[PDB]
């Protein structure tokens, strides 16, 4: 709600959960973002091609199954986000 | 346009003008943000609320005119969102 104010609550939680799945070692699958997150299949892929042009994540498909692996650029931004929500819930 | 992915642009636009404004040496009066950003008074008033009520910002009445300065944390958050936003735009 606080965070609400300043950031675009559904593409962060995208970018957090690419993130923090990806720090865990998971190698990050479309699939399971959308699972994560309250935003349909359709709303979670909009988004990532938004990224991947921003140049933030990069996408391979493997077999039926979308990658997602955020960039460097996209790896800092994230990184900073967090700084700012612990700041927020703080 | 890359930016308005992840931020809330009017909000991220006040809190900037607010932050190069006090870094600048000038007290920052509410009429010199509505005139800096694409809002109109009713709006900027609005999001200065907010801050306030996040504990970002702290107002001021001097005479009929209002101030505003950023608390510790309202300073810290944008200096953060500050160095995103180079990133992005780069």
């Amino acid at each position: 709600e606080r965070i609400k104010l300043l950031f675009k609550e559904k593409a962060l939680e995208i970018l957090m959960t690419i993130y923090y799945e990806s720090l865990g070692g998971n190698d990050v699958y479309i699939q399971y973002i959308a699972s994560k997150v309250n935003s349909p299949h359709s709303y979670v892929w909009l988004i990532i091609k938004k990224f991947e042009e921003a140049k933030m994540v990069e996408c391979e498909l493997e077999g039926r199954t979308k990658i997602i692996r955020l960039t460097d650029k996209g790896q800092k931004i994230a990184q900073q986000i967090k700084s700012i929500i612990d700041i927020m819930e703080n």
